DNA sequence: CAAGGCACATGACAACGGTGTTCAGTGCCGCGTTGCCCGATACCCCCTACCCGTAGTTGACTGGCATCCGGGCGCCGGGTCGCC
């Protein structure tokens, strides 16, 4: 069957979740939060940049600028060795 | 031989030297924080092409199918008709 949850894949996904969440915890609180909402780690629906700029109280271009800032920071080789292997 | 008079240096005396802080103000020059501008993207419309369901088609045409055996083995249990 195809509907079976392969234990190896499920456990790898859980480990990826934990490692990624730790990596965001390395980032600043606001930066980690905004990138999380932009990619919906907390909830299955990611929020657009303007969509993030309502609960947090930032403007769509301001939140956009920090989204660019988050993507850069997670792109430095520091917080990249761990997540390269998980793909 | 002892007392009184002049040289140089001396206990303090402030005020400059030079340099380190101070609160102070104002910028200097990098991050941001936000108004635009567009650009793309979801979402209404019209058109017809094709999928899918319904309804006919009148010479006559009137009862089917091939089963199934070489288990094997025994028991249960009920039915089933003879029995006297």
């Amino acid at each position: 069957d195809s509907e079976a949850v392969v234990p190896a894949d499920a456990v790898s996904f859980t480990l990826l979740q934990e490692q990624l969440h730790s990596v965001l915890d390395t980032l600043s609180e606001r930066e980690a939060g905004v990138v999380s909402m932009r990619f919906g780690l907390t909830d299955g629906q990611p929020k657009t940049l303007d969509e993030i700029g309502k609960v947090y109280g930032v403007t769509r271009e301001r939140i956009r600028q920090i989204e660019s800032k988050t993507m850069s920071k997670l792109r430095h080789p520091s917080r990249s060795q761990v997540l390269r292997d998980y793909l």
